[PDB]
């Protein structure tokens, strides 16, 4: 099955666009990468940076995730991100979401060796 990094890519990176271009790139993105398939998934983040810069996250500032999780680490740097969100009219098939753009530090929980990001813990 899927392992946890590459579930983190197809959920989080979009190294292929700068920003969202309009305000269909959560609507698109969200059922592109199969994030509709089964339910509206009602938040997520797409991070457009490259993906080995995502990944050196794993080795700037400790911080413990929301969940406690002591594995989580902070970017020195902002990154252009897309928060995605469901609109109040979305409702399975048809999930339609929010798009923002911002420039923000992301915080990911990293596993493994290599040890990489598994999991999008928060935009701050």
């Amino acid at each position: 099955k899927e392992t946890a990094a590459a579930k983190f890519e197809r959920q989080h990176m979009d190294s292929s666009t700068s920003a969202a271009s309009s305000s269909n790139y959560c609507n698109q993105m969200m059922k592109s990468r199969n994030l509709t398939k089964d339910r509206c998934k009602p938040v997520n983040t797409f991070v457009h940076e490259s993906l080995a810069d995502v990944q050196a996250v794993c080795s700037q500032k400790n911080v413990a995730c929301k969940n406690g999780q002591t594995n989580c680490y902070q970017s020195y740097s902002t990154m252009s991100i897309t928060d995605c969100r469901e609109t109040g009219s979305s409702k399975y098939p048809n999930c339609a979401y929010k798009t923002t753009q911002a420039n923000k530090h992301i915080i990911v929980a990293c596993e493994g060796n290599p040890y990489v990001p598994v999991h999008f813990d928060a935009s701050v």
